[PDB]
């Protein structure tokens, strides 16, 4: 299992699965993530996400323990950095 990242509202669009760990921008790039835009994702149950909106884990900070067909208003397109645990 893994968190899935979306692009569009509702699981749509480009996706990108990501194990545990802190990724920075640099890496979310690398990985295939765009920067601002993160719109929806899935979370395995007992698994947290906390999506930055700035980078190195800094700035306003969405949290997610649960499939999200949509982060938000304020946090959509937004998320820079982010931190998955499988706790
Ligand atoms: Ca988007
Ligand atoms: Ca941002």
């Amino acid at each position: 299992k893994a968190v899935t990242f979306y692009e569009d509202i509702n699981y749509g669009g480009a996706s990108v699965s990501l194990q545990p760990g802190n990724y920075t921008l640099s890496q979310l790039n690398t990985a295939k993530i765009p920067n601002d835009w993160m719109t929806s994702l899935k979370v395995p149950s007992g698994w947290t996400v906390d999506v930055y909106e700035n980078d190195n884990f800094t700035g306003t900070k969405w949290t997610y323990t649960s499939d999200t067909p949509w982060v938000g208003n304020d946090a959509n397109d937004k998320m820079t950095s982010v931190k998955i645990y499988s706790t």
